[PDB]
């Protein structure tokens, strides 16, 4: 859930790439945010 | 494939050519050849 990693021939790069010396490395992040607003939702239940 | 043999009336041989006294046999062969050149052919191929 956090990261992925992809590399290789016919995930990240065509036969082509390979005699032109290309290799090419996908990463993909899901970095933490702040707590930036803080919303307190108050509300009456039944008894 | 490699040789064949022939020989008899309507073959090889006509109904005139009998009272001469002829007999016709027909041979047919394939003798190997030697390999004088040979020739290696490089190329690439793809990945």
């Amino acid at each position: 859930h956090a990261f992925y990693v992809k590399v290789g021939l016919g995930q990240t790069m065509t036969a082509q790439d390979i005699l032109e010396g290309n290799m090419n490395v996908e990463i993909g992040l899901a970095v933490v945010r702040p707590a930036e607003f803080i919303i307190l939702k108050f509300s009456h239940k039944m008894q």
